[PDB]
């Protein structure tokens, strides 16, 4: 109450791919499952987080234990002419942000941690880890593992081969049985569920959302007021008729459909009047038949969108969250 | 008294190579020399040892305050299914023979220091420095560096790619002017050169000794009996009137006519009897002219290795450290 069968539903349900179905029924059947995601704590973050912010309040939901790790050592070593202060501000900006979100959703937050890579990412057991690891994989199957994550540069920094065994390790070092991201990460998911064994430790559970499309095509940012929100929505892409590239569509299939299992469509009374739509294949049916229209389905976003975007706009208006904002992106 | 002239002179004699002469001289104008010099505590030593520990003993007479770094993270690197016992107990192996060694060639050991990589090398502060470092060298240039040092393999090791990076940290957590090795690690000193001012530290002085054939072409244990060194001399190669390529001769020039700035040549009445030589120079010159013989030189040669292997035979000969070579090399 909820069942197994209703836990792995909602954990699994809007992703493109799930490694591990096994242990995960095993796990379900017995226990909360113990999950986390990672962020690196770079660029100020927009509406699109909301995509996997959706599936993190699908895991409180579930009952799971989640753990959301701010990876800011990865941070520090994009700029390290960036001071440890101004980083650590970035790590506030995101915690304040991603806790504002899930608050905005809806979402107990009994079972949900926030740690930092720093708080264990350069002690003496996990760097003894990252040296062995070091002396089981190749470099080649480093290369292989980060080329849709590491940016590929003219030669190749060190720091890059790195990354896919720091990944690894956080899934041991954070004591959970699976992680989540985008498919983007699958090699590196993979390269875990590989390695992870060579040092004695299980492999997870991999649940990898799709690639979704940007709502806007400038992006709109958490903190944008009503009026600019507005104006970006009415400037995105949306072809008539078009169900399979469809950013608008996209974010009411990945976080305002999952909100309620539910979703409005607002029309003029000339169309039909409102629909409310049960489920996403129903409502995807009637945009390909074209009787939503692009500007009601932009419209239907705005409003769900701005009541989204209401309760964290109104926390960040206190003097020390907007002294943050100001400070952590300046 | 030694004069910096002095210094200089027993610090730099027997090397292929000085980096940073300028620095050099002008600590030695001030304060005495910090130096150091790391082995991997992997491989039983043998006499060939000898080589580097003449050069220490130098350092060390000089007045310089010198660091021996065991580098048993490397050593356990090699082999992870080595337990870290085993590794520990050849670390203490490697300890007591090296200041048998230096004991034995008679060298004040007042500013001498041991020191462990695990000491130090998985701190925080430096592994933060490997994290920085591997943000600014690209994999090319610690390909290049390790070159000569780690061995190419099918597929490489992501460990090789860190080996040029740790070692380049070395010379800044051991507090040192100055890093000695063997010319074959060029590359790996000048890539500290190079890095450690990225990383805001100074570069350091690199003093290395040439690459010297060994003296038996079942190479000559440190503990080897008197009975089996003999035998081992007479099987070496020494060729009538070579000089350049003389592994026999090569000995006497960085271990044993150090010394004391002298060797006795052994020979029969019928040759002209014992010559005392207070050059290497003049050795070298009889040699070529064929007024030594290889069979007198190899003598004379034993018997000085011999008197130099005697006192640790002697001391590895208590309990305490016949078990110790059991147990380190079973
Ligand atoms: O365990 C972690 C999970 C997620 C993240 C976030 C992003 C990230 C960014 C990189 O530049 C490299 C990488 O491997 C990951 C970091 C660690
Ligand atoms: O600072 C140091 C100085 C010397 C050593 C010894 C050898 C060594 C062995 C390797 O396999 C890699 C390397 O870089 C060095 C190790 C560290
Ligand atoms: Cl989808
Ligand atoms: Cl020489």
């Amino acid at each position: 109450a909820p069942s197994p069968e209703e836990k792995l539903h909602l954990i699994t349900r809007n992703l493109q791919e799930v490694l591990g179905e096994e242990k995960l029924k095993e796990i379900l059947k017995e226990r909360e499952l113990k999950i986390y995601w990672g962020t690196a704590t770079t660029g100020k973050p927009h509406v699109a987080y909301f995509v996997p912010m959706s599936k993190i309040a699908d895991f409180l939901k579930a009952g799971c234990e989640v753990t959301i790790l701010f990876a800011d050592l990865h941070a520090y070593l994009d700029n390290m002419k960036a001071p440890w202060e101004l980083l650590e501000l970035r790590v506030s900006y995101y915690e304040n942000v991603i806790k504002a979100m899930l608050e905005s959703i809806g979402v107990p937050l009994e079972k949900l941690k926030f740690i930092k890579g720093t708080d264990y990412q350069l002690s003496k057991e996990y760097t003894l880890d990252v040296y062995r690891l070091s002396s089981v994989v190749t470099q080649h199957d480093s290369k292989k593992a980060g080329a849709e994550v590491v940016k590929q540069v003219e030669h190749p920094l060190l720091s890059g081969l790195l990354y896919p065994g720091l990944q690894a390790l956080d899934e041991e070092y954070l004591k959970v049985d699976a992680q989540f991201g985008g498919i983007d990460q699958r090699k590196i998911f993979t390269f875990a569920e590989k390695y992870l064994p060579a040092l004695g430790y299980s492999k997870r559970v991999h649940l990898m959302n799709p690639m979704v499309p940007g709502l806007t095509g400038s992006k709109i940012d958490l903190l944008d007021r009503k009026e600019d929100v507005k104006k970006k929505l009415k400037k995105a892409f949306c072809e008539p008729g078009n169900v399979e590239n469809n950013g608008v569509l996209s974010f009411i299939k990945h976080v305002l459909f999952p909100l309620k299992s539910e979703f409005v469509i607002l029309r003029d009374e000339k169309w039909g009047g409102n629909k409310t739509y049960t489920a996403y294949v129903d409502l995807e049916k009637d945009f390909a038949a074209e009787v939503v229209h692009p500007g009601d389905l932009k419209n239907s976003v705005e409003v769900a969108l701005n009541k989204l975007l209401d309760p964290i706009r109104e926390k960040f208006n206190t003097p020390a969250l907007k002294k943050l904002a100001s400070a952590a992106y300046p």
